[PDB]
């Protein structure tokens, strides 16, 4: 005959609603409305917690039951460089799933904002290439953090890592701006193609090594402050150039560093490529002291 339905199933990340707020609107996602807010005892020794909740109410029961499991992924992640799940409300609707805040928002938006206006009026000078690589060896120590845990990302990329209030730059929660960078993709299946390795762009076949290869773009992506990749070519005339060996070209004013950075991980052949592991040992030095205390590198 056959094999038979989709559930969510209540744990221990269930959350009394009575102990949640929302505020300030921060945007619309694929399932519903996210809010900023208040949770409470949600983080040790924290009574109050300032957090994101996403939201589902005329939706279906299956839509919020597969928001709800997708949004569950995160739950078995625990890294300070990985935007993490506090919280979910499955009870009552509406359905809830709270999550770390990071109020500067999606990294691609942060480097954005950075860019200098076209007014009279004076400005910060563009990210020194000391924060540059800050912001590297966080996203670098994170995606390293994924991959001793067995994940493979797939969609590397600024708009799919956030930035927290003190700056610090985390793996972005899953999925959640995809539909609003959507130019970003290409349906050579919905992909990302400006961000994808040679090998990938053959076979359609994911790595760890093909997630360096989109880490490299993430650094130029930094470097030009969040510029389209391959600006001048098409989707398809991408395919061929990257296919073939072809090159992001070393920005305007890009420190020499940072270029090699990016020039290591665009190695045709992964197998040349340095690991996350490896990045971050490179760069360990330029680091802020205090990602010996809060980097999975640095850790047991
Ligand atoms: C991503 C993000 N954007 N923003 C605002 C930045 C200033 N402009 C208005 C947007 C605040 C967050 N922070 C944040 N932190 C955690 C999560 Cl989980 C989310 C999130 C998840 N899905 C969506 C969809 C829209 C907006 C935010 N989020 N956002």
């Amino acid at each position: 005959g056959y094999f038979s339905a989709d559930v969510y199933v209540p744990d221990e990340w269930e959350v009394a609603r009575e102990k949640i707020t929302m505020s300030r609107e921060l945007g619309q996602g694929s399932f519903g409305m996210v809010y900023e807010g208040v949770a409470k005892g949600v983080v040790k020794d924290e009574p109050e917690t300032r957090v994101a909740i996403k939201t589902v109410e005329a939706a279906s029961m299956r839509e919020r039951i597969e928001f709800l499991n997708e949004a569950s992924v995160m739950k078995e992640f625990n890294c300070h460089h990985v935007v993490r799940l506090l919280g979910v409300v499955s009870q009552g609707q509406p359905t809830l799933v709270i999550m770390e805040l990071m109020t500067r928002g999606d990294l691609k938006s942060y480097l954005r904002s950075l860019r200098p206006e076209m007014e009279n009026n004076p400005v910060l000078a563009p990210p020194s290439l000391s924060k540059m690589i800050q912001m590297a060896g966080e996203i670098a120590d994170g995606m390293a953090y994924l991959n001793a845990n067995k994940f493979v990302h797939r969609d590397l990329a600024a708009r799919n890592c956030m930035v927290a209030e003190d700056f610090t730059v985390k793996i972005g929660d899953f999925g959640m701006t995809r539909d609003i960078y959507e130019t970003d993709y290409y349906r050579k299946g919905l992909l990302p193609v400006r961000w994808m390795s040679p090998e990938s762009l053959k076979d359609g076949v994911f790595t760890t090594y093909s997630d360096v290869w989109s880490f490299g773009v993430v650094l130029w992506e930094i470097a030009t402050l969040a510029e389209q990749p391959y600006q001048g070519l098409s989707n398809e005339q991408v395919l061929r150039f990257v296919m073939e060996g072809g090159l992001l070209d070393k920005p305007d004013n890009c420190p020499d560093m940072l270029f090699e950075l990016m020039r290591m991980c665009w190695q045709y052949n992964p197998k040349m490529r340095p690991s996350f592991l490896e990045i971050i040992s490179s760069i360990k030095e330029e680091m802020e002291p205090g990602f010996r205390e809060v980097s999975f590198y640095y850790s047991e």
